[PDB]
């Protein structure tokens, strides 16, 4: 089908004022509608989240303590409303896959904030989802550990989380190593895949897939959610990964191809350009139209310069991942996975 694609213009100025992500919703529509990629998709307003719906997983005495912390609650109602009308559209057959790229807010937690990360959306889609499917599988590919979302679900087989980040002392939020593999009847659930700075398209493509294929088999999912922050393109003030659209493109193409109800949401991303140029190319992925390398002209043109193009070139510097670490971290999930049914 036709995918869906969460907007209105009062959602996109709302995700404008956020804090570190000044003017990024309007940027990353924008290049998207200067490509034209908008009039091959479903059009969707995103619903503001009510009280009960955020309260499926937050607790009311944290939800309350947001109302009094505030703006951040409308924020917050607004971001969940749109992630659970993506999950609304997927249950009610409207599409295979809907985008929210305003989205993946990971870090929250039941009854507190982190990362920035005041209200988790993407557990609110999880669960919106679990009223027509069954097994529900999260990957995120964000540079930072989804520790919110594998918290939320750590106890469940229901839903199986993975995680591709960054593990190093230091580096927010600290969790997720290989051994990180949930509780109780949840245990194997949770997968966590550490990765050193560095990292390129080649070698990250190589992980997730030999990964996603292993899990695929165990877990068999009934529907997806990918969580795709633009925190691990070359050039992000996180300065870490050493990955480009291309890269993330391949993940995102490969898991297409299951042919499953897909939740797409955004996540990180500081270098502004970057992420829009990363987020449109990857809605021609979803798309399967290609982009013209020239950044056509609109109302953030002079963001784009002094080339004004979409690809992204790695930067110099060395990848950290040793081939025989990515060996042992790949046999250790393996290994994990023989008590997945
Ligand atoms: N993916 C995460 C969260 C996210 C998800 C969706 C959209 C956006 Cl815009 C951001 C992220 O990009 N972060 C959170 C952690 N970061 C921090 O500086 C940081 C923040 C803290 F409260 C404490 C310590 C820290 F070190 C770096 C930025
Ligand atoms: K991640
Ligand atoms: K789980
Ligand atoms: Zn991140």
């Amino acid at each position: 089908l036709v995918p869906v694609y969460i907007y209105s213009p009062e959602y996109v100025s709302m995700c404008d004022s956020l804090a570190k992500i000044p003017k990024r919703a309007s940027m990353v529509h924008s290049l998207i509608e200067a490509y034209a990629l908008h009039k091959q998709m479903r059009i969707v307003k995103p619903k503001v989240a009510s009280m009960e719906e955020m309260a499926t997983f937050h607790t009311d005495a944290y939800l309350q303590h947001l109302q009094k912390v505030s703006g951040i609650f409308d924020y917050a109602a607004a971001i969940g409303g749109a992630t659970i009308t993506a999950a609304q559209c997927l249950i009610d057959g409207m599409c295979k896959v809907a985008i929210n790229w305003s989205g993946g807010w990971h870090h929250a937690k039941k009854d507190e904030a982190s990362g920035f990360c005041y209200l988790n959306d993407a557990v609110l889609g999880i669960l919106r989802l679990r009223r027509k499917f069954e097994r529900i599988l999260y990957v995120d590919l964000d540079l930072h550990h989804g520790d919110g979302v594998e918290d939320a679900f750590s106890f469940t087989s229901k839903v199986m989380t993975v995680s591709l980040h960054k593990f190093s002392p230091g580096f927010f939020p600290g969790t997720g190593d290989v051994s990180d593999v949930g509780l109780g009847k949840g245990r194997y659930y949770s997968v966590n895949v550490p990765i050193q700075d560095g990292i390129q398209d080649e070698k990250y493509y190589q992980i997730c897939e030999s990964v996603l294929k292993e899990v695929y088999q165990a877990f068999n999912p009934k529907a997806v959610v990918l969580q795709l922050g633009a925190d691990t393109i070359a050039g992000d003030p996180m300065c870490s990964f050493n990955m480009t659209p291309v890269g993330i493109g391949k993940c995102l193409k490969y898991i297409l191809q299951w042919q499953l109800a897909t939740l797409i949401l955004g996540g990180g991303g500081y270098n502004l350009a970057n992420t829009a140029r990363c987020w449109t190319y990857l809605t021609g992925v979803i798309l399967g139209k290609t982009l013209s390398s020239e950044i056509p002209d609109h109302e953030f043109f002079t963001a784009y310069g002094p080339d004004y193009v979409l690809e992204i070139t790695p930067s110099c510097r060395p990848d950290r991942n040793e081939p025989h670490r990515i060996q042992q971290i790949l046999n250790y999930i393996k290994g994990n996975l023989k008590h997945v049914v």
